[PDB]
């Protein structure tokens, strides 16, 4: 319908094996009433590409922050306390957050905070009369296997924390 949300995000992949790296790429993220999709984004001609994936705004259970990784890469290192800068806000994601549906979470970085908490409020808006919405949820990453919060090995597991 009608455009919410447009923004570049870090997106981390579908993790294919335990023992298989983690390819994180840069998407087109939109959110409309209906769905939220990721493309991928022409630089070259500043436009969106082929359509990447989309999940149906009812098929979300939850969105939250994720508890920011203990030694990122500089690509995804929280600066310090205290403008825009048009490179570091398409090369600097370090603000992260998680989608949670049906096949497990999906986990966008974002390069502010402020672009971070203006995507939370608007999903947890469209979602807010979902029939399956959740009220616990996993503060940490799902990584290696593992959620690093309460160690549960299925990525579909009940949250290890209630929500506030
Ligand atoms: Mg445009
Ligand atoms: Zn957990």
């Amino acid at each position: 319908a009608a455009v919410i949300l447009e923004s570049i995000f870090l997106k981390r992949s579908q993790q294919k094996k335990k023992t298989s790296p983690l390819n994180f790429k840069k998407c087109l993220f939109l959110l409309t009433v209906h769905k939220l999709s990721y493309y991928e984004y022409d630089f070259e001609r500043g436009r969106r590409g082929s359509k990447k994936g989309s999940i149906d705004v009812e098929k979300i259970t939850c969105v939250e922050t994720v508890v920011p990784e203990k030694n990122p890469p500089p690509e995804r290192q929280i600066p310090r306390r205290g403008e825009m800068e048009q490179i570091s806000i398409i090369e600097r994601f370090p603000y992260p957050f998680q989608v949670v549906y049906d096949e497990g979470p999906l986990y966008v970085f974002s390069p502010t905070e402020e672009l971070r908490k203006r995507w939370i409020h608007q999903l947890k808006n469209v979602i807010r009369y979902n029939s399956d919405l959740v009220q616990k949820y996993h503060p940490c990453f799902w990584i290696d296997g593992q959620y690093l919060c309460c160690s549960q090995t299925a990525k579909n597991a009940m949250g290890c924390q209630i929500l506030e």
